[PDB]
């Protein structure tokens, strides 16, 4: 069978928030079969832990953020996107702070510190969410759709109407491609035209070179330049398989995005979720058989 998968070791980083540019010290733990994905507040007592699902969603405005009561985690995104490439189902992330570290703007370093640790099989099926019928979102001209699909694969198209862009940016990934080699290594980016209005908004503050492609207009402000010639559209296929993961499982369907961010992300998994005749829970008790594999654990 496709087992489920946990953290043989505990991961430690520390690193500051790409909103808050507060300093955060993470710790990512095993946890038990049928956990999910669990973020502790380990600063508050008593500690505040929040499960990492679509229910939980309380802001999306420039980062996914999860939310209970009074009590925030901020850019879960990227470190979701790395978990779900990875196909780990269960673990605990301890945050110091508000904010997941942003690190390098990528899934980079925690693919890296996850895959250094190593993962553990567990004695217990993976769940996997196939989708049966077409689901879509739209409002005004950003659109996000699941469809049925024997795998799992992301299609996204932006206009980003900017000039960085030199005149329409897409890209399409079939992940039976590397998750690893292809998508996690795609860095967040900004505008020089935002930022005076983003720090208004208490946004981007920890925001940096060091943590992303930086744009002034025709420039990319980072001496280094791009590790892709597409990585903006990359990063836009990242943040959509760390949204997507907010469904506690992983899929077993296409995801088609056209201008959809954190917002119309989280709206379609909403959507998903009430509509159950679209979709179903299954397990695979021959991984030979199976439309997905995993990397050796
Ligand atoms: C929201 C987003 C972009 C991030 C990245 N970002 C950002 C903004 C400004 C700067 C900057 C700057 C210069 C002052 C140094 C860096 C990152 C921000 O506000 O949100 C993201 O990747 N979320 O997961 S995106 C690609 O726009 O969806
Ligand atoms: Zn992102």
């Amino acid at each position: 069978m496709i087992k489920q998968r946990t953290l043989k070791n505990i991961i430690r980083a520390t690193g500051v928030g790409l909103h808050s540019g507060e300093k955060v010290y993470l710790t990512l733990k095993p946890a038990p079969v049928d956990t999910g994905i669990v973020f502790c507040r380990t600063d508050l007592d008593p500690v505040v832990e929040i499960p990492a699902r679509a229910e939980n969603v309380g802001e999306t405005t420039m980062s996914t953020t999860l939310v209970k009561g009074d009590v925030k985690v901020d850019t879960v995104e990227h470190l979701l996107s790395a978990m779900a490439g990875l196909g780990i189902d269960n673990a605990y992330v301890e945050l110091s702070a508000s904010e997941v570290p942003i690190m390098d703007g990528s899934a980079g370093p925690f693919v890296f510190l996850i895959q250094s640790a190593g993962l553990q099989e567990q004695e217990a099926a993976k769940k996997f969410i196939r989708i049966k019928r077409e689901v879509s979102v739209e409002e005004g001209d950003k659109r996000a759709v699941f469809v049925p699909f024997d795998g799992f694969k992301v299609s996204f198209e932006i206009d980003f109407d900017h000039p960085v862009f030199r005149g329409t940016q897409q890209a399409s990934v079939d992940f039976s491609t590397s998750f690893v080699k292809e998508v996690s290594r795609a860095r967040t980016f900004g505008f020089m035209r935002d930022i005076e209005y983003l720090r208004s908004q208490n946004l981007a503050l920890g925001g940096s070179v060091e943590n992303a492609i930086v744009v002034d207009e025709n420039r990319v402000l980072n001496e280094d330049g791009l590790r892709y010639e597409d990585e903006f559209v990359k990063h836009k296929i990242l943040d959509a398989i760390g949204d997507l993961y907010l469904l506690g499982n992983s899929l077993i369907g296409e995801f088609r995005g056209f201008k959809s961010g954190h917002a119309l992300n989280n709206q379609l998994l909403r959507t998903l979720i009430a509509d159950k005749d679209a979709w179903e829970v299954v397990t695979f008790e021959d991984a030979r058989t199976a439309p997905i594999s995993y990397m050796r654990p």
